[PDB]
RNA sequence: ACUCUGGUUUCUCUUCAGAUCGCAUAAAUCUUUCGCACUAAAGAUUUCCGUGGAGAGGAACAACUCUGAGUCCAAUUUUUUGAGGCCUUGCUUUGGCAAGGCUA
């Protein structure tokens, strides 16, 4: 609600080895876009990598 | 259903390639831009990693799979028959042609 307010109001008015984290996107307020629907992929479809039995 | 090409692999050389030439992605230089240039963007050039096409030469075994080319029908509907014979007129190229009327 104040973000979204604010967002509207803005709209409209050495060696580092490692990256900076304010460099970070998706630090977004709506929650569409924050708590996003994982595919399930009709439960037989998984995502590369992780382990299967997680 | 018979006969004659074309093979494939490998090594080297020549040329073209703005085609995701590469289902991947480096570096240098110059210019511009703003910061104030590893922690930044644009444009251009170059060098590298290494490709496809075509052509040429070498050398190893397969030679006709494939790509081609040259090489059983008489009964309605077609190709196993309704065919041939008589009469008049115009012209006879005096052989008969054309149309009609017929008989089968």
């Amino acid at each position: 609600k104040s973000k979204e307010l604010h967002a509207i109001k803005e709209r409209y008015l050495k060696f580092v080895f490692e990256w900076d984290a304010s460099e970070d996107t998706s630090i977004d307020y709506n929650p569409l876009y924050k708590e996003r629907h994982q595919v399930q992929l009709l439960g037989r479809g998984f995502i590369a990598g992780i382990d299967l039995k997680q």
